[PDB]
């Protein structure tokens, strides 16, 4: 596995990431820097690192091996960790706003004794660390500004996505397909799928607008597919297999499932849905599920997967050049659950 | 007044700022953009605009009038508003973290019905808008990257400052002068005093490290002075004159007053302080005040002002060149209350 190959080195680099972000020529910010260390250690560690690793895998596939000096790699690892820091920023903040209890098999940072709403500042520090790292490791590089702009834009797009999600889910009237597709695109797909390849692209000197537009077209369609899958597996997944015990229905999400359900429902079924969506009790969660089954949404999903395979293989056929197909295909394999 | 002269045009530009940040080639983010308009309108408007205006005043004092085309000015106004957007980001967030009720004579944004902790995202959008504006108005300019780095660094320094404030005020043991001075420097002085002049400097082609270090030396010392004044006036100000009804003691702040009080107190006075600092009731707030009076902290302040005048005039004498002294002196006059 091309990701398993890169992994150990990527994770070991985290140690260096931290050292450099904390190491006291100015003594009396010491205490704040110590808090910064704790924030990084708790929140940047424990994921699958798919997004950060994608930077490293893509880098290796896109830069001729004659230009993979010890130093270029340090940079690749660093930029990968920059993506992981972006993720951490979003998730610390998202947990506060959703009033979540747990994340990545542990108490959400803001819920830890004596953190609370101070986590808002902590989240912002994580974001800040992106640009500090980019400066320290890539200031002299020709792609420096490209990377700054890409990260800032990725942040902007994600935040806009979050705004749309927040407005959409404060009433099922609002849960349309055009709306669902739009949330997924801004809120997850840009920073999860486009950003990591795009970074690698810029680090490899592939900076053209067309090349970027082409990679983007593939990657946003991949990101939509993987989010829709995520929505399906939330309910009909086997949690021992996926790792997620679904709570989308209780949590009242604009999920792909509900959108499809809404499109198909008779007026009376709308009512059963209006009646049971977003409740604690299993009794009710089971009536929503049983409705999705009644409307045969798994078959609808299966069909969506089949269609979606053809479309995405075709997209890569057409739009991958002059990147290696394996960049796209390697990422698909890694994310698919 | 050089600020009153620039003001009407600066504030009128806000309209343009908004238009450009909202104007629907992508239709289905419409609703999110509408929310963005509301966030800007509520949170970026109603201050004195000292920091944003400083960019515009400094620009005019630093660029020869032959290079003050309609376009250079648009840019100056825009960059000024970028400082105002940074301020707004910090304050929306700070209000959430402090659990404040009011700001700028109105309900804090997060306290408005149906905003709540969604304000966290809103705060981040305000930050994002800085870099969108910088791109739209200054991408082709030679100082573009300088401005990106300055804003990102200003954010980093402020956040670090906030971390230090949060750690320092979660116990009077912690309220030392080295610590107080350090909070003020990172949390307020860099972005309130250095950032706006520095931006103008870069827009004028003054990009040298020495020149920046020199401006910085003056401006951080100015920022310390104005924060210490702010602390004094919180208690001994006349609120009808200043506009602030002080609540530093109740709110348990690391204020200059308490630091000085701590340095002077006998063991028994420490106890009266330990006993009354951070309470609701006036009875107790009056015993803290009466102690500061007992220890004659106003005289200590007066002396601090006198010393501080000589020092800062001397700093400008020595370090202002090749900037016009009036940049520094104009800002002092404007902020002094
Ligand atoms: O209550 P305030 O606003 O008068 C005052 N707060 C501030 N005054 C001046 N500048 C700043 S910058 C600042 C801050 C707050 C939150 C953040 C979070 C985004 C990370 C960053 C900076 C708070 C603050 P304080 O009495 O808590 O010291
Ligand atoms: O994962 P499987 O083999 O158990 C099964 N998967 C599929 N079954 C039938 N047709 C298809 S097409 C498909 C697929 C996989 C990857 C992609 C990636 C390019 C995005 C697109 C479609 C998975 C799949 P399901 O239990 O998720 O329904
Ligand atoms: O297990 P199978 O083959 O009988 C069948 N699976 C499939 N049938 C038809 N086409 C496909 S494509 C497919 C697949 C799964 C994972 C991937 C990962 C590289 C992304 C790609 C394609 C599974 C599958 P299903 O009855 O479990 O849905
Ligand atoms: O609960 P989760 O984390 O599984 C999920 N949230 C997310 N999943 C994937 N990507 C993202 S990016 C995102 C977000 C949250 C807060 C912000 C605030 C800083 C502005 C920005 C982005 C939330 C999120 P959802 O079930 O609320 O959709
Ligand atoms: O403002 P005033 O005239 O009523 C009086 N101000 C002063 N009185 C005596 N000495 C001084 S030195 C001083 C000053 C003003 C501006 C500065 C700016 C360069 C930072 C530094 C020191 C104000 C002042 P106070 O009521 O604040 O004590
Ligand atoms: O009103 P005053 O002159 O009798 C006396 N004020 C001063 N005495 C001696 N030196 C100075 S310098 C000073 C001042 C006030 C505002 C400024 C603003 C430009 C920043 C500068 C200097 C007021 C002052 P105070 O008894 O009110 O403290």
């Amino acid at each position: 596995d091309v990701y398993a190959q890169e992994k150990q080195d990527f994770v070991q680099h985290f140690s260096q990431i931290v050292r450099v972000l904390t190491e006291m020529g100015h003594p009396e910010i010491g205490d704040a820097i110590a808090r910064l260390k704790e924030v990084l250690e708790y929140n940047a560690i424990g994921g699958k690192y798919n997004r950060g690793l994608t930077v490293v895998v893509a880098f290796r596939e896109l830069v001729e091996p004659r230009k993979q000096d010890a130093d270029s790699l340090q940079r690749a690892w660093t930029v990968g960790w920059c993506v992981e820091l972006l993720q951490a920023f979003f998730l610390v903040a998202d947990d506060i706003m959703d009033s979540s209890l747990t994340r990545r098999g542990q108490i959400c940072w803001y819920q830890k004794p004596g953190v609370g709403l101070d986590a808002i500042n902590d989240a912002n520090l994580l974001e800040a660390c992106i640009y500090r790292l980019l400066k320290l490791y890539c200031r002299e590089q020709p792609y420096y500004l490209n990377l700054i702009e890409l990260f800032l834009q990725s942040s902007y797009q994600t935040e806009i996505g979050q705004t749309l999600d927040l407005l959409t889910a404060p009433d099922l009237v609002r849960f349309t397909e055009k709306r669902y597709k739009s949330i997924v695109k801004y809120k997850t797909a840009f920073y999860s799928f486009y950003l990591p390849i795009a970074a690698a692209m810029y680090m490899a000197g592939i900076d053209g607008e067309k090349e970027h537009a082409n990679a983007k077209k593939i990657l946003l369609e991949m990101g939509e597919f993987f989010q829709i899958q995520d929505d399906y597996l939330d309910l009909f997944g086997d949690p021992s297999v996926t790792g997620k015990i679904g709570t989308d229905i209780q949590d009242n999400k604009c999920s792909w499932l509900v959108v499809q359900c809404l499109q198909r429902a008779t007026p009376e079924q709308y009512q059963i849905l209006k009646e049971n969506y977003g409740q604690k009790e299993a009794e009710k969660v089971a009536r929503v599920k049983a409705l999705y089954e009644e409307l045969d949404l798994p078959a609808v999903f299966l069909q969506y997967e089949e269609d979606s395979y053809s479309h995405i293989m075709a997209l890569i056929e057409q739009y991958a050049a002059p990147l290696p197909p394996a960049v796209f295909l390697g990422l698909a394999r890694k994310i698919y659950k």
